[PDB]
């Protein structure tokens, strides 16, 4: 079964890849896991895989850290992101949003259902387990629960059966059969929960998929339309219906080989503590526990020898950054298009912590529109800010067709020398904001609301006659004959590989 | 005579270093010295020493390129800026600002005058030279003239001889006898020029050095306090008084081993055309000619094998960012500290193509304080952007005691996730801009006035109680002894030198 398929394949590609490092020896869930993990994406190391991890009892569980993290080489830097989708590992980034794009003017694929998989071959019922006594790791040192969720996938269903959501959202052991977690606006998972509340009749039906198909997880993370069945998405995007498995204690759907399923219920009256949880922007703040969606879980399925995936997160580079602010960064590109901006490219700086997303402008088509900077700068953060896509990015940054925005050195240049401050700026304040970066949330305005600011970094005659400057680099500031003779010489000289 | 203090003993200094390639081999002055500098500056290579420049005549000239650029390793990262000040090579940035700063509270040690020195080694009158006849660099394709001075230093001293200024600031050819050059408020130059102007009865004497003491150019890019003279603040610095001969045909004194010395005068009347130039900021406006200051050689001497240092400037990294940047910050620290500011560091990150300066504030002095951040913001901004020490500085970054202000990923960390844009910052409209920052000159508003801004990373705990989070990193987010068995067990469980 292909690695971007089945969770299984996937880690045995990373073997073979040699980008695995199988720790055979005990390690504890309680931090060292998620310590070695955090070094491994702090440094671009090897995925770790934890075959030997203190607490794992009857099956659960494995860990695998790092699933989605970078590579160190430059020439497959992404390439455990290639592997969630069929790439070659030296894919670009373009490459790999333009895959997870591809299938936003696809029909989809419906998932097919299928009888039994590997993630029924052990089950634990509700007199069965106790979530306290599994290993489940303690991520950071001062967190509020141990995070048990942090890279498998919530499904849940509108009540008309018309929508299926698969998403990520962390969560944590409450108690022995139920877990709290992050459900908030404006995340599908918090939108399908509001319509089970306002029908008031019962407590949603929820499944947690953990080892998902490696391509289900990256749509996961993705802000597809609303309304739309990750599923079929997926299915359209690799050109393959999933595969899936009816739960055994409701009728929701798992794919076939995931390495372990929770089935139960997000509650549409209960709360409990949830947080602190060290977070994507790099930071915790001790004892800051909040009341969060508690889920019931009712049944637990798994595959033998089960590996559970684990996202560290935290300061870069790790999964919030590669694939949650990256997809947010394609959608918006796609948004934008939609309206009828002039967008070719868009990424969210690793440097921002994706907190910002440069948007590469066509500046033929910019100048055709006959527009201004405030006009144009109103217009795109009007679209992206007003959207669900817009939600995690407090700073959008206008750049013209020079800028590669994939680069975040070339982004930083650009806005610090293109984008005058105040004047080439509009700010936003009567937009949703993410109260999770630390000045929203633990700031000195509105944690909910504003904070968000559009920074035109195209110069004025781009919006006119033409770009008017040529770069002060070595590219630009000398003809194309004397650079080939520069470099033909430079190891002759006495100056000083791709792949590496 | 020690490397600090002599030109050409510092070219043998980067030679035993291993950290200069001589090419022996013809070179041609139009664009391919400086293409391969750039290429230098742009790769953190040797320095170039050209030995075999096109165009050189009775010993004029020979070229060292980057002479202030950044080495490829870590460990010795800053080495050719610690060669001019007699540091170590593995100096920090710290440790180099510090060494400059260290004579702003030390008597000044005035020059000694002796009657020659290599600098007189060598003579051309008014009728023996011919400015375009010099192998003076082309630098940039689209370089409006050809820029003989872009590391030496101008000399001119007040009307009333109390203060003699050493400084950058770039010239290029203009006819057989004339160079032309930015002279612009508020640098000492302009300050000067303007003295001898209202004077109205003679042009300013003038002396362009080049191939000065190293620990010289180096306050020459430094912006040490109106009315001090940089030879004293030098020989404070070094402990040594430095040794200077008189011009020939003016009572200007230049240092005695001095490569090659211009004497003139700089008119208090006549312009020329200047410009345009591959700029500090990374760009160049073709056809962007202006006026510009006009200067009169009327003697030249030189020493045998005469060398000329030239910056090609551009993008990163060149002395125009680890001088001019980093002076200015060290500057801006010392300024805020004298105006009982509890700033402990300043640097301006090279991201930031040396437009922020990021300040670190010890937050315990803060919060003694008693203040908030609009107060606070407005207090910092008042003081750095009203003073010439802050000219260059678009935007300053307050950051707490947590950051290392020489670490530009901290920086981004910290402005990227702790000041929320419009709330957390101060515009500055009504403060002297920097024309020459693209979105300035060429921008959308005033070229000399405004688009400045104080953005607040400080916490607003930091304020009041304590900083109130932990970084979700290696460092803090696991104890020490975790973090030890992890180190200590990497490479044996599977994982991947400080100097390299
Ligand atoms: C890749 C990834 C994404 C997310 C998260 C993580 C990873 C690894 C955690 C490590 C678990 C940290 C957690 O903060 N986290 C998270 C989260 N979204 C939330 O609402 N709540 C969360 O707790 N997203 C982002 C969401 O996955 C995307 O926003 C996606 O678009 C949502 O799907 P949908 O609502 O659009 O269907
Ligand atoms: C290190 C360095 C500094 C400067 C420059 C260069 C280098 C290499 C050039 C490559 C020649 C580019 C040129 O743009 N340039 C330059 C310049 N200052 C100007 O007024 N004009 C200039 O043309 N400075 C900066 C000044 O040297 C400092 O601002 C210093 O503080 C001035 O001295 P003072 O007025 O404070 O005495
Ligand atoms: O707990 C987190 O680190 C996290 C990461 C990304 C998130 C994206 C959207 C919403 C909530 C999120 C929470
Ligand atoms: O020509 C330049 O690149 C340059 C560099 C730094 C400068 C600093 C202050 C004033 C003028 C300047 C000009
Ligand atoms: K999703
Ligand atoms: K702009
Ligand atoms: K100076
Ligand atoms: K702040
Ligand atoms: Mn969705
Ligand atoms: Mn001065």
């Amino acid at each position: 079964q292909p690695a971007h398929l089945c969770f299984r394949s996937f880690v045995e590609a990373l073997k073979v890849d040699n980008d695995l490092v199988e720790i055979n020896t005990p390690i504890d869930p309680n931090l060292e896991a998620a310590a070695i993990t955090r070094r491994v994406c702090e440094t671009n190391d090897k995925a770790p895989l934890f075959n030997n991890l203190i607490g794992m009892k009857n099956g659960l569980f494995r860990i695998l850290g790092a699933p989605g993290s970078l590579r160190k080489s430059s020439a497959d830097r992404y390439g455990r992101l290639a592997r969630h989708l069929a790439l070659p590992p030296t894919a670009s980034m373009r490459e790999i949003l333009d895959k997870m794009l591809s299938a936003s003017d696809m029909p989809p694929i419906p998932p097919t259902i299928v009888p039994t998989g590997p993630c029924k071959e052990n089950s634990l019922d509700d007199s069965e387990f106790d979530l306290t006594e599994l290993p489940v790791p303690l991520i950071h040192k001062s967190d509020g629960g141990k995070y048990i969720q942090t890279y498998g996938m919530h499904i849940v269903q509108s009540p008309d059966g018309t929508w299926t959501n698969w998403s990520i959202a962390r969560a944590m052991v409450h108690d022995k059969n139920h877990l709290t977690g992050l459900v908030i606006p404006p995340q599908h998972i918090w939108q399908i929960h509001q319509m089970w509340k306002k029908e008031g009749r019962s407590d949603v039906p929820w499944a947690l998929a953990f080892g998902v198909p490696p391509a289900a997880i990256m749509a996961s993370s993705m802000p597809i339309p609303d309304g739309v069945t990750e599923a079929g998405y997926v299915g359209a995007m690799t050109g393959s219906s999933l595969e899936l498995v009816k739960c055994d204690t409701n009728d929701l759907y798992v794919p076939a080989t995931s390495e372990i399923v929770l089935e139960g219920t997000l509650s549409i009256s209960e709360t409990g503590p949830e947080g602190p949880f060290g977070e994507m922007h790099g930071y915790i703040f001790p004892g800051d526990t909040h009341l969060g969606a508690k889920y019931k879980v009712n049944r637990i399925t798994y595959r033998n020898n089960a590996i559970m995936p684990m996202s560290s997160c935290g300061r870069l580079t790790d999964e919030t950054h590669t694939m949650s602010g990256s997809l947010a960064a394609a959608e918006i590109r796609k948004l934008c298009q939609q309206n009828d901006l002039p967008i070719t490219d868009a990424f969210a700086p690793f440097e921002s912590q994706v907190t910002w997303v440069a948007l590469r402008v066509d500046t033929e088509k910019l100048r055709a529109m006959k527009t201004t900077s405030e006009g144009f700068r109103k217009r795109v953060g009007d679209v992206v800010f007003n959207h669900k896509a817009g939600y995690t990015i407090h700073r959008l940054v206008l750049v013209g067709d020079d800028i590669d925005v994939y680069e975040g050195k070339d982004v930083l240049w650009a806005f610090s020398t293109r984008c005058r401050p105040g004047m080439d700026e509009t700010l936003f304040e009567d937009v949703r904001g993410f109260p999770l970066i630390p000045y929203m949330g633990h700031g000195n305005g509105p944690a909910h609301r504003g904070g968000k600011v559009v920074s035109d970094a195209l110069m004025p005659t781009e919006y006119t006659t033409g770009r008017n400057w040529e770069a002060a680099d070595f590219n630009q500031s000398y003809p194309e004959d004397l650079k080939q003779k520069v470099l033909d010489n430079w190891t002759k000289m006495g100056f000083s590989h791709h792949h590496h």
